[PDB]
């Protein structure tokens, strides 16, 4: 299983390490996928490249 | 955050329900993100559309 | 530019035709890109493959 | 609806803001999707990471 | 490395087998990556879900 | 056909140019796709954003 986590910049390297651990475990225990088969990709987003309702987060409070 | 889980066809509806819940909790507890801001997408693959080492899974023997 | 619109199943063929046209015009008028260089991909999701707050849409009540 | 716009580096922050506005509007008026449900991601490409006909744009005139 | 080939429906099972093999060899010989570390995903598109210049392929005449 | 090659940072610009050439050729000769229709995107991954078996590559030897 390939897991892509897309989130905003701002997380610490420690939070990223924990995210990978926990997400990998969640997948392993709910899909029966072997541990060495679970891959996780982290993709960081910039506020000026992310919008909701036509307004970029960099343009909001 | 946005999480995309890409895995082979086969999981039951129940397993998918658990996958979504566990993965959401993993993200919430590890990044601080609030539940209503955590989106999960599930993408299923066919054994004849996934390959490793030049051999599609549907062609392994 | 390449635009991928990911949305739930349900739109009619007509709506998709309009989506492609309007989105292409939006890109052309806003980035300066020429029409023949604007590609649009449509990706449909199933309600049981999309979740928010740990609950797939097919499980909301 | 989730819209990912993948385009080359080179656009101004103003063009990006306009792109988001227009694209969000195009989606809203052709799919009946509510405004607060339309998300837009902008992904920028580097010329040396983009190719057509086997030739990267960074290797063209 | 992970290679995703996105193309229109239509190729035969044989062509896909060859695509996977050739693409894997191209990656191996050009990046130095070992075969067991080269994954290939095939994604098929529908003519009514792919557009260029504001016209879906299923609408071209 | 759209080919996305996702690999770790570390390759030379020459290896990237060769990758594009070879991959484009592999696709052309196995799918019957015209040369000017084959697009290749290179996406580089950071070791601290890539994990296998719950362990990020930046956390391995
Ligand atoms: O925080 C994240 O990582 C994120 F991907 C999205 C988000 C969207 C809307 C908000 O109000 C807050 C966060
Ligand atoms: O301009 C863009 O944003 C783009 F994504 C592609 C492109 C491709 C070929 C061209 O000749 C010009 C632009
Ligand atoms: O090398 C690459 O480009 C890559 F995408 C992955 C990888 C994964 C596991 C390894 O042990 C080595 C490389």
């Amino acid at each position: 299983p390939y897991v892509t986590v897309k989130m905003l910049e701002g997380r610490t390297d420690e939070q990223k390490r924990n995210l990978v651990e926990k997400v990998t475990e969640a997948v392993k225990e709910t899909t029966g996928a072997s541990e060495e088969k679970i891959v996780v990709f982290i993709e960081e987003m910039r506020k000026d490249h992310y919008a909701v309702a036509g307004k970029r987060l960099s343009d909001m409070e």
